[PDB]
Parts: structure tokens; sequence; C-alpha cells
């Protein structure tokens, strides 16, 4: 009979597309929980378990500025708002593994993209040839849940427990950027010529693709004062990054340079127009209620191009 409850403004704001988190991390467990427990229900997972679980994925997230513990509870919230959204479309497995596969999607991240492992010739490289860091992050999770008292899908027949971690696998590999392009394309062909069908599994598979590179990007659909604040975080990491790439003797792309912090609010712009508002937009048209995430990129679109002109 163990329920969580969250103080009013939390109970309220959590349920928006726009909700964040805040700065207690002892929070973000509490909140975690709070969130599986509306979304999939208080008997998806036995509690002792569960909380074992969520504490040592946060032990394995290291202190990065953006690829971080609090990076992974945000983009668990973004599914959690989409599935209670759109709560007849998904399996009871896809409500359970897709909240768990955003908790761990980055876990054991360095804050080094995947082109900086193969240029610096990491191990990683050599164990995993395309989607480096993805692949790592789904190993991780197999570690994590196959640690003593950790095994949250104990209750899960063998058929549950293979679909639900293949879930989890696919909804990993797709947070690697570089496959989102060709995932919208194809998914804004069959929309468009009506092939589209929710019954098959191939199509399914692509729509939590899409699902997946939404809430990754979430950031982006904040109240602006929370996307201009997470923006350093990500381009602290990105500047690290073209500094290492220095020390090998390579000029690092201007994203990665620090000398070029100016070119910013056109690079942020360039990034919208090319990557998020199309996510947002195909996403909104396969799933109506997500709409407020495109409306919120859209804003913070206008708020980049205000920084431009000098208003800001
Ligand atoms: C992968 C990713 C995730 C997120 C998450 C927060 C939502 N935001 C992101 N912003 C950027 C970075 C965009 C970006 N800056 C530039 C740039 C910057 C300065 C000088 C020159 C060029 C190029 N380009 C594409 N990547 N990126
Ligand atoms: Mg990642
Ligand atoms: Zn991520």
């Amino acid at each position: 009979l163990m329920q969580f409850t969250l103080p009013v403004r939390l109970c309220k704001e959590i349920e928006l597309f726009h909700f964040d988190i805040g700065p207690f991390e002892n929070m973000w467990p509490g909140i975690f929980v709070y969130m599986v427990h509306r979304s999939c229900g208080t008997s998806c997972f036995e509690l002792e378990k569960l909380c074992r679980f969520i504490m040592s994925v946060k032990k394995n997230y290291r202190r990065v500025p953006y690829h971080n513990w609090k990076h992974a509870v945000t983009v668990a919230h973004c599914m959690y708002a989409i599935l209670q959204n759109n709560h007849t479309l998904f399996t009871d497995l896809e409500r359970k593994g897709l909240l768990i596969a955003c908790l761990c999607h980055d876990l054991d991240h360095r804050g080094f993209s995947n082109s900086y492992l193969q240029k610096f010739d990491h191990p990683l490289a050599a164990l995993y040839s395309t989607s480096t860091m993805e692949q790592h992050h789904f190993s991780q999770t197999v570690s994590i849940l196959q640690l003593e008292g950790h095994n949250i899908f104990s209750t899960l027949s063998s058929s549950e427990y293979e679909q639900v971690l293949e879930i989890i696998r696919k909804a990993i590999i797709a947070t690697d950027l570089a496959l989102y392009f060709g995932n919208r394309k194809q998914l804004e062909e069959m929309y468009q010529t009506g092939s589209l069908n929710l019954n098959n599994q191939s199509h399914r598979d692509r729509v939590i693709g899409l699902m997946m590179t939404a809430c990754d990007l979430c950031s982006v659909t904040k109240l602006w004062p929370v996307t201009k604040l997470t923006a350093n975080d990500i381009y602290a990491e990105f500047w690290a990054e073209g500094d290492e790439m220095k020390k090998l003797g390579i000029q690092p792309i201007p994203m990665m340079d620090r000398d070029k912090k100016d070119e910013v609010p056109q690079g942020q712009l360039g990034f919208y127009n090319a990557v998020a508002i199309p996510c947002y937009t195909t996403l909104t048209q396969i799933l109506p209620p997500t709409e407020p995430l495109l409306k919120a990129c859209r804003d913070n679109l206008s708020q980049w191009e205000k920084v431009i002109r000098g208003e800001e």
C-alpha cells in the first residue's frame, strides 16, 4: 500500500512536458519512482529492488557537466509525459522498459562523443565499431541488472524478460543521434504515404526510436532560462572534447572549439532547424498529444533568433 506523493507544486507541474526536476539531487529518486508508480503501477516493480537498482544506476553516472544523473532523470520524465498523454497506445512491457531505458541511456558517459573515442583509439571503439557509447550504455544496463538484488524484472516470464531487454537495447541504441536522421526520414515517408502501422513491430521500433531522440533532446522543450543554462552545460563538454582533439594534433569542428564561443547562437539555431524541429514535427504528426514539445521547441527557436539580433 506504499505510494510516493510529492509536494503540491511538483504533483501538478510533473504532469507537464516542460517540468524541470530542480536542484535537489536527493529528490530525483523519489521523483523517478513516483513516475513509474503512476505510469506502470504500484505492482510493476518490487520497491526494495527498484530503489537498490536506481541507486546503482546513479552511482554509475559520472560527474560531467551535461551527460550526468540529472540528464538521466530529465529524459525519463519526458518519456513519462509522453506515456501519460498516450496511455492506450503502449503495452505493459513498453511502459516498464522505456522508463528504465531512459534512466540508463547514458550510463558511464565520459562526456566525449563517439568520434573522439575512435580518434583517441579508446578500447571501447575496438569492442563496438558503431554507436560505441550507446552499446557501452546498454552493456552497463545488463551489468547492473545482474548484480544480486537488482533484477527488477524477476517476475517476468522468460519470453517477457527477453522482449523487454530487447526494447531497452533498441531504445538505448536509438539515442545515437547519427541514426536519428534516417529514422525520421523513414517515419516521415511511412506516415505521409499512409503505410505507417503500429501493429508492425519494425514500425513500433522506429516510433520508439523517435520518442527516445525526443526525450533525449527535451532540454530544448523547457522554459527559456532552463534551455539557456543547459546549453552552457552541453558546450562545456564539447569545448573539453575540442581541447582533447587539439592535444591529438587535430583541429576540432567549430562546435567543439572554445575560441569560437561567439557563434553559439547561430550554432543552436542550425541545431533547432536541422534536428530538434524536425524531430518534434514528425513526433507530433505520429502522436498528436505531444504537440506542446513542438510548441515549446519553436518558442526557444525564436529566443535564439532574438539573441542573434542582440535584443538579449
Ligand atoms: C547533441 C545535442 C543535444 C542538445 C540537447 C540540449 C538539447 N543540445 C545540443 N546542442 C548542440 C550543439 C549545436 C551546434 N553548435 C554549433 C556551433 C557552436 C559554436 C560555434 C560554431 C558552431 C554547431 N552545432 C550543430 N548539440 N546538441
Ligand atoms: Mg547518449
Ligand atoms: Zn542522453
